[PDB]
């Protein structure tokens, strides 16, 4: 037996209710028990039961469109009892609730819950993954993996924060970011961190043609994008350098009690990061590895771009990942443009 | 009027909580402070009330108080119109001791949410955990551009050590290298911003130069203290740092899209400060900083210039970060130890 509690945000209050009649029906049928209580959007569920038999009421409650942004706080896979026997699922709406006594305690819960939800908006997306799966991240052991390191950065950004306001930056940052991680985790990658203006994301082993296409996309969207706008919108200017690598990288959680995240250890992502750099002086805006050419099983034209230093290794990109532009030309003409 | 809400976690009896509702009683009742103590699973919550100048002077007193570490405050109200507990100086209840069906849910919901916030406060950016505990809600701060000094350190050939190493031995010693920067630079008052791979990231202002660079020396003489701490077949017996300190503008704030958002520093001084450190290696200092840094410093330092490098930057360390070993010698001795 195991017993889980999730919380997500409500997207009238009749509905609720009729919420309530038909997991109660549902619940005795499956020796399920557990509560919802509701507050101020937000909605809580406790539900206990056989294992394979939760599982499958938990997958429903997923694809509901009454509900979003749902996360599983916890899970404790072999429970001796359970908390709610008697309860198929009892509904407690902690709004009209008025009881002075009760009044502290459901003011600390919106609290101290509205701050969890501000603070899982900065996980890094594998640590609410971790969770959500019912593991403890701080405990966790971390593994040598195999996987696709992604790095891009903006083009001639340094001269893009010389001559733009704060918040032009900003909102140009933003919308690069934006088109980053929609893409990447459409082609199943994950975001594994910002870092200035530069999107650190990982691919598995098995996921080479995606992340070639997610940098093929991400590029095409950028000058989709900068012939949308007027040419007085910075994001006219919006270009992007693209270096994957593949490799061996200890993955998992880091650091102390004091402060801790996620990290990816090893020479892969270093490799991954000089080559996004390397990519200013090619007539390419994306290279890689031969480890990464080695995952891919489409029919790209490789091409072969020689050794580079970061010893020296071979270099490679696909024939359509060409610049239709100079680059030095480029970092001018963005110059001259913000004079 | 001012109300307060925080959290904390119980250092080291039923007595001894009932002796500290009666104390907060009598002084409550003095400054006309109302307001609810309330104890859980060795988790403090309290929530006080009153005018600016008593619940500040009260709150201060709590901090040093050395029952109960970790304190955090999650939510302030300014200039507030009503007490939420008019008739309460101080009400203590210990859930602990409730026994309530009812009141079952609601109290394993604060429970576990809360032990998720502790969790999830560990990886946040120090700035994040600071503006919580000015009752700010940091998704609603704006981006402003900030004179920083940025602070990067990293371990010495890691790829080595990577290499070479079990996962087990590599997580320990990036664990406690990790542990030690992160307990000194907040020591001095910077802020630990992320981990990103070896590396640890941080910001201080620029009224803490002098901070900066004691913080770098303390980790480096740290670091040689714990060298010849431990026998030779402990990993920790290699671990080396160089360290690399930037100033300028960087634009601080909340970035990203709804799929990922994170607290990020944009500037040219987060790659130079980047550069700095890996230019260490190359380089009888374990330290090098930039000018601006130089003249951020108010103490008799010995600075000593390192010329130009890269348009070119010039270098500056302290007489103090100098090496008392070769550094190519060192990366062979790390190498050749591990056979
Ligand atoms: C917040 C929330 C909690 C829910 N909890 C339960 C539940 O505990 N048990 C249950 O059977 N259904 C629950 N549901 C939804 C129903 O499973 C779903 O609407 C219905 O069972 C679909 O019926 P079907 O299986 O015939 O498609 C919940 C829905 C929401 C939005
Ligand atoms: C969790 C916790 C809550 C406390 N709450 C109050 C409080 O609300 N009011 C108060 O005066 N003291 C409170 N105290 C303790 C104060 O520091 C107390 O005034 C101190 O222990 C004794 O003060 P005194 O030396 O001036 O007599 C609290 C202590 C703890 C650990
Ligand atoms: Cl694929
Ligand atoms: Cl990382």
């Amino acid at each position: 037996m195991k017993r889980l509690v999730y919380i997500s945000k409500i997207s009238s209050l009749e509905e609720i209710q009729r919420i309530g009649k038909v997991s109660i029906k549902n619940n005795q049928r499956d020796n399920i028990t557990g509560v919802l209580l509701y507050l101020q959007g937000l909605f809580f569920q406790i539900l206990e039961g056989e294992n394979e038999k939760v599982d499958k009421l938990y997958k429903k409650i997923l694809v509901d469109d009454r509900h979003t942004n749902i996360l599983c706080l916890k899970t404790e896979y072999d429970i001796t009892d359970r908390m709610f026997p008697n309860w198929a699922m009892k509904t407690i709406n902690l709004n009209e609730n008025s009881e002075l006594m009760i009044q502290p305690i459901k003011s600390l819960l919106q609290t101290i819950t509205q701050s969890h939800r501000v603070l899982e908006k900065y996980m890094p997306a594998r640590v609410i993954y971790l969770i959500n799966q019912g593991i403890n991240p701080l405990t966790v052991e971390p593994q040598l993996v195999e996987k696709i390191i992604f790095f891009s950065d903006i083009l001639a950004f340094s001269t893009l924060t010389e001559k733009l306001p704060v918040n032009e930056v900003v909102i140009l940052v933003n919308r690069y970011f934006s088109i980053c991680t929609r893409i990447i985790s459409a082609y199943g990658g994950e975001v594994t961190k910002f870092i200035g203006d530069c999107v650190m994301a990982s691919f598995t082993k098995e996921q080479g043609d995606a992340a070639i296409r997610t940098s093929l996309d991400i590029i095409s969207e950028l000058k989709q994008l900068r012939h949308h706008v007027e040419a007085t919108n910075p994001l006219h200017l919006l270009y992007t350098g693209i270096g994957l690598s593949y490799g061996h990288v200890i993955e998992g959680n880091m650091g102390s009690s004091l402060k801790m995240d996620h990290t990816l250890l090893g020479d892969a992502v270093n490799v991954a990061a000089r080559l996004e750099a390397l990519t200013r002086q090619l007539p390419y805006a994306l290279a890689f590895t031969a480890g990464v050419k080695k995952c891919c099983q489409a029919q790209w034209t490789f091409i072969n771009l020689g050794a580079h230093q970061v010893e020296a290794i071979e270099v490679y990109t696909v024939n359509e990942a060409q610049k239709y532009y100079d680059t030095l030309q480029i970092t001018q003409l963005i110059r001259q443009t913000l004079e």
